[PDB]
């Protein structure tokens, strides 16, 4: 997928709440690499991925982090979960 493209769908959908890589809501679940490999679904015991785990994240919701499937493409929240991985494990926020 393609991390620079979803810095344009983060921009557009998600700096609302994670500017930074931050959490503005609930502020233990940023998107910074430690707190992605504590508390992620599928991530956190090597399951998943991080760019699936984020994925299905995006795609499907968890407590107030809102569903973006059917709002976004398939090709955008491939991107945009790349953007994540990619910004975490370089740590570039
Ligand atoms: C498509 C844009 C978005 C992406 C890519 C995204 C991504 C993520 C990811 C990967 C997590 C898990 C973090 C972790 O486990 O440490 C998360 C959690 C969360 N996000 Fe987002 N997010 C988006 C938009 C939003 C928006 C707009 C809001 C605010 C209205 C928000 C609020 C939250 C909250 C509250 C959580 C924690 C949910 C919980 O487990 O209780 N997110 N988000």
């Amino acid at each position: 997928a393609d991390a620079a493209a979803g810095a344009q769908v983060f921009a557009a959908n998600c700096a609302a709440c994670h500017a930074g890589g931050n959490n503005a809501v609930m502020p233990t679940k940023t998107l910074k690499a430690d707190a992605l490999k504590t508390y992620l679904a599928g991530y956190k015991d090597g399951s998943k991925s991080l760019e699936e785990a984020v994925a299905y994240q995006v795609t499907n919701g968890q407590g107030a982090m809102p569903a973006f499937g059917g709002r976004l493409s398939d090709a955008d929240i491939a991107n945009v979960a790349a953007y994540i991985a990619d910004q975490a494990e370089n740590n570039k926020w």
